[PDB]
């Protein structure tokens, strides 16, 4: 057994595909959620002032995506193929490129509420229509089998909807991907049992 | 198998696929495009945006996404799957840097304020962090060569264009950059390649 601290702050966010992982594979972890008044402390301390972080057996890892794909090397959620794979890893980025548009630390309340419109409003549409032909008829976004695009689909999804719950109204293909994610008993339960935040 | 990398005639995200194959030693057409020919192109492309690598005639998409593809089971990945992660993170470090600069912004004003912020207040910040990090190694990731080095060049290239004196107070930064020039694949491939802006 080895011993796994996540820290992040008390939110879905960045952590939260990690913990999807953490939860799938059945891996007991400290879930560490830190309120922001502790962040300048442990900032100094980071190697690049930023979480979510990993301790494994007493070694930091960092980057979210980063530490999703080491959990999941020799895993049923990498792929099935080296292609798919690749597959997996381009609609995560595909997906975390256009989560990473939105001015989540944006001081000016104004500036950060135009641009969230601006792209809830032209660019999710595109987004959901070419995720849409992509999946097509298929169960899963990649191969026969659930992998972790599939859950950061799922995460990266209710997060837009808390903005714009009309999202998927056109698209039921992938609010059934949605639920066949969140019907994965382990991922159910760790729904469940979650912190409700926003975010 | 046979690779057909398409991008804009630049380097920007396509470069990093480019210095993998050079030193690999992988013959690849290089298909460069002028924007003129990209609203044809884009709606071929399941999610509108190069770079693309077509392997054996099957469609790849996401520059980075791609790097790992073409690195995995290869000297340039990381020896172990910690040292993968330690890639993975540098690279998208790096690569989540460049994403905040505005490429695509019309209004030149703010173009350039942006820029000159980030280049100011963010990049000293993100220079210090990596000399840290890199502390007695020769290399970013173990006591070889990765594609997280490459990549640090290729960012590095770029910065620098806008920003010449960005690491004048970290010359072991520079030593990465000529020690990845010096590789004879890589040195080969910057004197041939187009040169260009980005
Ligand atoms: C300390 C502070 C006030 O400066 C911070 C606190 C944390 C904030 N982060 C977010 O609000 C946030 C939330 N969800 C995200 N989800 C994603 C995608 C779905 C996986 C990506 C980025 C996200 C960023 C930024 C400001
Ligand atoms: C269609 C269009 C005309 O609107 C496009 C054309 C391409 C433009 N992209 C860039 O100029 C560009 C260039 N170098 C880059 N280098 C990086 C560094 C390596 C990681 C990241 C992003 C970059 C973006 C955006 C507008
Ligand atoms: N690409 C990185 C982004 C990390 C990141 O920027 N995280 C934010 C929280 S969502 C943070 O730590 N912000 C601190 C700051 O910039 O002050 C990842 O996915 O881990
Ligand atoms: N994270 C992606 C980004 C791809 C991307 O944004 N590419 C730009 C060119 S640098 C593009 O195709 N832009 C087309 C458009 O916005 O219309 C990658 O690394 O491949």
């Amino acid at each position: 057994m080895p011993n796994y601290k996540l820290t992040y702050f008390n939110m879905r966010g960045r952590a939260e595909i990690i913990r999807y992982i953490f939860a799938y594979l059945d891996i007991q972890y400290e879930d560490h959620r830190i309120e922001q008044a502790d962040w300048p402390e442990i900032k100094s301390t980071l190697p690049f002032g930023k979480i979510p972080i990993l301790e494994v057996d007493g070694l930091t890892l960092h980057q979210s995506l980063a530490i999703a794909r080491y959990l999941t090397k020799n895993t049923d959620l990498a792929g099935n193929t080296e292609m798919e794979q690749c597959h997996v890893d381009a609609i995560v980025d595909t997906l975390d490129d256009f989560m990473s548009c939105f001015p989540w630390a944006e001081k000016k309340q104004d500036v950060k509420e135009q641009m969230f419109n601006e792209l809830l409003t032209y660019n999710a549409p595109h987004l959901m229509q070419d995720l849409d032909t992509y999946l097509g008829g298929r169960e899963w976004l990649i191969g026969n089998s659930v992998t972790w695009a599939d859950f950061y689909w799922e995460i990266c999804s209710t997060t837009l909807l808390v903005f714009k719950p009309d999202l998927l109204d056109n698209h039921p293909r992938l609010v059934t991907l949605r639920k066949k994610v969140q019907a994965i008993p382990a991922v159910a339960n760790w729904i469940k049992r979650r912190p409700q935040t926003k975010l």
